[PDB]
């Protein structure tokens, strides 16, 4: 099957996603409406159930609404079971309408559909080629009060029916009791609850456990992504061994929500995306989006900046999610704002690198404050709207057109209006001019692109004011004028003669594993893979074709590789790198150790025999290790991800920049467990 078809569940680069906040969306089964308090047909409270459900969704996507968009997939809201509870928050009720407040990991939200119903939305998706991605939330349960257990559902956390526990008496620690975060530190809010949430412990077994088998019940009934929520919140090495759990099951494209700021670039966040196996929502493209073409706080030099920063801080920036607003921010469009603005940012969006996702409403041009006047219900399935028309002419081109989906990103023309940038994958290329004054227009001398000598016309048609453009030779482009507002859109595609690699999916797994590699160029006839200078053919190599390629993971040495193909004639493709071969299953281990005295700026980190703990590298060592919240200083801990059942030498490390003092004696030493969690306590040896 082509990179491009809906069966690949490890890249969504060709793909444009519909966030769907499900109960605001379609209600087309209101016999499983919510009923009494917890529910408004009119949707005027929009902190209560309005109906919204998966019937509603596989409606819209029999209906044409979705695909007439252009749209090939969609997120929806959690699906599994919501606490029921009506929640008084000062004079206010609040209901689990938005799924984030989960009970049971192993069923449905009622009000959303059964099983049935959930099995039915994969299949009239996937009939209509949208592949379907799931919003997962395993960092807490619901609102809770340890010392007053009738408030809500007291965070109970239930396998499938079965009471686990709850926050009150919970003597087996299946929650954390620290508090609240304050968001101080990224230690403090992963320790401690978001609001009142019942925060879960991924350190006990049984939830580590049981949110890795639930996950897998997902995959089985067929989901092609996974949103993980908050992931800014969790111990990032449980993450780690979760996306192993998956991505050595059934990988799918996994991407976390971890928020960011205006102005914001956290190292922290790059590490993540870079380092936990998987991508994230791009907060940083979004923010510097609104910042220039919403507020006006930045300008293109700005947004040229981010392009270029993005490329080069993420290992794979053609994984991370972009959007323009979510269902936490605040709509795009403002109220008495100009239109042009929000169909520029979505053109901009649709066409830049990463993974596409517009807001359900977007291109009815709903206006919203804060949560929960960014959550009303879709007034309008009209697909006459401009903004629906901008979509349906430029989403396609993800899947035409190579250069959109897995192409760099060149600035070719620049004031502080007006960017002109440049896609290019192997022949395929497309340029995008942007004018984001509204009131003057700009003159286009001296551009220069990779496009062939031509004609080109406005992909948009003129929608958004755009214009042919007329390329010379040299790829020089005639003067022209890029009208006020104006948005244009240049494509050219033909084959690629050499093997080029636009994506590998999944980055992270253990050998035997296949994986996915998509570009162009590849030939009929298998080729060659290689990890690092293995090299792979014949049989292990599912199956091969111009634009994709299954081939298992050898069993290799953990470590990082670099991804590089062949074809049959032996032409060498490009180098994708950082791929890690996992050393075996993962399992999750908090190490601590105890007395490791430090100097201000000075952290302990962790090293070891196993590319899991960098074998030995303190440029790869883990951490900065933690030391307030569940252990304090001079006491230092930290979750890893480790193969299971191995044997593990290790040591500690004091680091301050990269100067490194290490741990005198012996290495330490223990055993992995084989599944569940594990925690090895030692002290700092001088
Ligand atoms: O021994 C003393 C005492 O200790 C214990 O009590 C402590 C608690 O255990 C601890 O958690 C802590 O709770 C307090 C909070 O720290 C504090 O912030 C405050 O919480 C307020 C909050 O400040 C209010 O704003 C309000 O919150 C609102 C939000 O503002 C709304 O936006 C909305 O939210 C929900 C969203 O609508 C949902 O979409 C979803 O959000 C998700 C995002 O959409 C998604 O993108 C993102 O990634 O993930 C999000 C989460 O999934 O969920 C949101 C949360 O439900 O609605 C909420 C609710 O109205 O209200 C909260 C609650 O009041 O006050 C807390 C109470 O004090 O500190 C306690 C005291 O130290 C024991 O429990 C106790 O028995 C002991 O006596
Ligand atoms: O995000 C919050 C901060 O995180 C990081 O801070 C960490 C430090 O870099 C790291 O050295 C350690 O800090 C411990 C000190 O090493 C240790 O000496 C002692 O600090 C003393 C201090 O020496 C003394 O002068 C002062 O009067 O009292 C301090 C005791 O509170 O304990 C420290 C731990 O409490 O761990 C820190 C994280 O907890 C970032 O480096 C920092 O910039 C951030 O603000
Ligand atoms: O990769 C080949 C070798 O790998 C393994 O060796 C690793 C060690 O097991 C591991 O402990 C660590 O070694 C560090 C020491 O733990 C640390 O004490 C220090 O050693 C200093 C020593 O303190 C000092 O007295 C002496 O003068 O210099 C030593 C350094 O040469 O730093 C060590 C790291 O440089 O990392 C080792 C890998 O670098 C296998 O155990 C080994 O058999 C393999 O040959
Ligand atoms: O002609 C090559 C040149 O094209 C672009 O330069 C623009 C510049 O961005 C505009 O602001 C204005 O000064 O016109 C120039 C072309 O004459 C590229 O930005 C530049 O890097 C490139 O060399
Ligand atoms: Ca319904
Ligand atoms: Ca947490
Ligand atoms: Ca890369």
């Amino acid at each position: 099957a082509p990179d491009t078809s809906v069966s690949n569940k490890q890249n969504f680069s060709t793909d444009v996603i519909y966030q769907i906040f499900t109960d605001r969306f379609s209600d087309g089964n209101p016999a499983n409406n919510p009923t009494g308090a917890a529910f408004d047909g009119t949707c005027t409270n929009l902190r209560l159930y309005c109906g919204g459900d998966w019937q509603g969704i596989i409606n819209k996507i029999n209906d044409g609404y979705l695909t007439g968009m252009g749209v090939t997939a969609i997120w929806i809201s959690q699906p599994v079971e919501n606490i029921y509870s009506i929640i008084n928050y000062s004079g206010v009720n609040n209901t689990a309408y938005h799924g984030y407040w989960a009970r049971d990991f192993k069923k449905t939200n009622p009000a959303y559909g059964t099983i049935a119903d959930f099995q039915n939305l994969i299949a009239a998706a996937h009939a209509k080629n949208i592949k379907v991605i799931i919003a997962f939330a395993p960092n807490h349960t619901s609102p809770a009060s340890s010392d007053q257990p009738s408030f809500a559902e007291n965070g109970r956390l239930y396998d499938n029916g079965t009471l686990l526990g709850g926050y009150t008496n919970d003597t087996q620690n299946l929650f954390h009791h620290n508090g609240g975060t304050d968001f101080s530190t990224t230690e403090n809010g992963i320790y401690k609850n978001l609001y009142d949430l019942a925060d879960l412990n991924h350190n006990n077994s049984t939830v580590d456990v049981y949110l890795k088998d639930a996950i897998k019940m997902w995959l089985d009934l067929g989901i092609d992504g996974i949103r993980m929520d908050a992931v800014k919140h969790m111990p990032f090495g449980w993450q780690k061994s979760f996306m192993a759990a998956v991505n050595n099951y059934k990988p799918v494209f996994t991407f976390g929500e971890w928020f960011l700021g205006v102005n914001e670039v956290s190292p922290e966040n790059h590490k993540f995306a870079n380092e936990s196996g998987m991508s994230l929502l791009d907060f940083r493209f979004a923010q510097k989006v609104r910042q220039v073409f919403r507020d006006n706080t930045d300008n293109m030099y700005g947004l040229k900046a981010m392009l270029e920063g993005s490329a080069a801080d993420y290992a794979q920036v053609d994984d991370q999610v972009t959007f323009i607003d979510n269902h936490d921010m605040e709509r795009f469009h403002a109220s008495n704002a100009n239109r042009r603005k929000l169909e520029q940012a979505l053109a901009f969006t649709l066409t830049s690198r990463g993974v596409p996702a517009i807001y359900y409403g977007t291109e009815q041009y709903m206006s919203g404050g804060t949560d929960p006047d960014n959550r009303a219900r879709i007034p309008s399935f009209s697909t006459s709207t401009t903004a629906y028309q901008v979509i349906q002419k430029l989403a396609p081109l993800r899947k035409s057109n190579p250069a959109i989906a897995y192409g760099s990103t060149q600035e070719r023309w620049i004031n502080n209006d007006v960017l002109i940038y440049e896609r290019k994958f192997g022949s395929n290329v497309a340029v995008v001019a942007v004018n984001r004054n509204l009131n003057a227009p700009a003159s286009i001398s001296g551009l220069v692109t990779s496009l062939p000598q031509g004609s080109y016309n406005d992909v948009l048609g003129g929608l958004l004011n755009g214009n042919t453009l007329s390329v010379g030779s040299g790829g020089a482009a005639s003067n022209f004028t890029l009208a006020a507002g104006g948005t244009a859109v240049w494509q050219y595609t033909a084959a690629t003669a050499t093997p080029t690699i636009g994506h590998v999916g999944p980055m992270m797994a253990k050998p035997g594993v296949t994986i996915t590699i998509d570009g162009r160029g590849f030939g009929s006839s298998k080729g060659t893979v290689y990890f690092g200078t293995t090299a792979v053919s014949g049989a292990d190599i599912t199956s091969w074709e111009d634009t994709q390629i299954k081939v298992k993971i050898p069993a290799v040495a953990g470590g990082n590789y670099n991804i590089k193909v062949a074809n049959a004639a032996g032409t060498a493709s490009n180098v994708y790198d950082n791929f890690e071969v996992l050393s075996g299953d993962q399992v999750s281990v908090r190490f601590v150790v105890n007395n490791a005295t430090t100097a201000l700026g000075q952290n302990v980190y962790l090293t070891g025999s196993v590319s899991e703990l960098g074998n030995w590298d303190p440029a790869k060592a883990i951490g900065p290790m933690y030391n307030q919240v569940v252990y304090q200083y001079p006491n230092w801990y930290y979750d890893v991800s480790v193969p299971a059942g191995k044997t593990i030498e290790f040591k500690f490390l004091k680091k301050q920049g990269s100067t490194v003092t290490w741990e005198g004696g012996s290495n330490h030493t223990f055993t992995a467990p084989s599944s569940g969690t594990a925690t090895i306590n030692v002290n700092w040896q001088p």
